């Protein structure tokens, strides 16, 4: 058979256990959750990249579904809250399909009978408005990873996509690792610093995760992971899994919107303005220099460094689906999995390797992390310490 035939078999038996989707903030803005909008029992290629059917074509036996908010607007919680609710309700809408999994058993069961083992990763601490009982009510609702920063610094840890601000994690940003340690829930060191990355991994005593980040080897950019980093996963236990976005993982993708960013800025516009004037002003830039476009290829080439320096139990996949606009050629949508492990099984992976980077690393990890749990919580009570307390007025 093909290597797309075959990637198609391993990952019937082995599924994709996918870091990081945004379905549920598309599904906030494009139609404020109105659900049969964007049934997703149905064909939604016209508007997401995620949909039940195109899920099952790539692959998926299991989905960190992202509860992202805005760092740069009032009331995070609430708006968690909302992104949670919006997952419970695409999990009772589709009980066929969908199955909720706290526990790497939960994923095995979901795995045994054929759903997808449906999970929520928080996208930010700001997330938790600097409170640990914040940050247990997250952990009860279901979270079972937490990013550590967005695009900004927080109070307590820095952003890889803003200026220095306390150095990599403040004291109060390790209290909030020792309490993921002590809850389960996993620490993901996608978005932040590689400062903050070395001071994670030198306070948590759980496997961390990047749900999704790509190699900074590879495509130098502050979104990806430093060598010296990946090479602390196999002592940490923890994973990287590896991201789709184009301007991350091609050279030339980057290097663009650098150029892109640096046009809009001489024309006196912010880099991120979205007005009809700094619309024009792009479009005139693209219209010269036409975007660059990445493949699975592309993204191959990240694994196989990545497989180099960290080792293959300490890869998986983040996607970054309905998070990002632009998506490699053969991954534009959740369908595309089978694209990148036909490649990789051109490339020499093995099925054993494949299967690591599908299913069982992310299930390990899950389940190491629930494993410093229970010897956290019989060792201890949770931490009521707070901000000032830790890092001064
Ligand atoms: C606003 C909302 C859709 C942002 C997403 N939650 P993201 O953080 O998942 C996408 C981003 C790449 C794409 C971009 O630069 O926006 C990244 O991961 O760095
Ligand atoms: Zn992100
Ligand atoms: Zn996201």
């Amino acid at each position: 058979m093909t290597s797309l035939e075959k990637a198609r078999e391993l990952l019937r038996e082995f599924p994709v256990v996918d870091g990081h989707n945004d379905l549920p903030w598309a599904l906030r803005e494009q139609v404020r959750y109105d659900l049969d909008a964007r049934d997703i029992a149905a064909d939604q290629s016209a508007h997401l990249h995620t949909d039940l059917a195109r899920l099952r074509s790539g692959g998926v036996g299991a989905q960190y579904w992202s509860v992202y908010v805005r760092s740069d607007l009032p009331g995070a919680v609430t708006a968690t809250l909302e992104q949670i609710d919006c997952v419970r309700r695409l999990i009772d809408r589709h009980p066929g399909e969908l199955r909720a999994a706290l526990t790497a058993a939960d994923m095995e069961a979901a795995r045994a009978e054929g759903r997808i083992a449906s999970l929520m990763g928080a996208e930010g601490g700001h997330s938790i408005d600097n409170s640990l009982a914040t940050l247990r009510a997250l952990y009860a609702l279901g979270v079972r990873y937490m990013t550590l920063t967005h695009n900004d610094n927080n109070a307590w840890a820095d952003s890889a996509t803003d200026e220095p601000g306390v150095g990599g994690l403040s004291a109060f940003g390790r209290e909030v690792v020792r309490e993921m340690n002590r809850e389960g829930m996993l620490v993901d060191l996608s978005h932040v610093a590689a400062t903050t990355m070395r001071d994670a991994l030198d306070t948590s005593t759980a496997p961390v995760i990047f749900s999704h980040s790509s190699s900074r080897a590879v495509c130098d950019h502050p979104r990806n992971i430093p060598d010296d980093v990946l090479e602390r996963l196999s002592a940490n236990g923890g994973m990287a899994m590896v991201t789709f976005v184009p301007k991350f993982v091609l050279q030339a993708a980057v290097d663009w919107t650098a150029e892109a960013d640096d046009n809009m800025r001489a024309h006196g516009f912010h880099h991120l303005d979205s007005s009809p004037e700094a619309m024009k002003v792009h479009a005139a830039f693209e219209e010269r220099v036409p975007r660059p476009v990445a493949t699975v290829s592309t993204v191959a080439d990240h694994l196989d460094h990545m497989r180099e320096v960290a080792g293959v139990d300490h890869l998986g996949i983040g996607g970054d689906y309905d998070g990002t606009p632009f998506t490699p050629d053969g991954l534009g949508d959740v369908s595309g999995y089978p694209n990148l492990i036909a490649e990789l099984l051109d490339r020499g992976w093995s099925q054993s390797d494949l299967a690591k980077l599908t299913w069982k690393n992310a299930v390990r990890v899950l389940d190491a992390a629930e494993d410093v749990s229970r010897g956290l919580r019989a060792a201890r009570g949770p931490s009521n310490a707070t901000i000032e307390q830790l890092d001064g007025t």
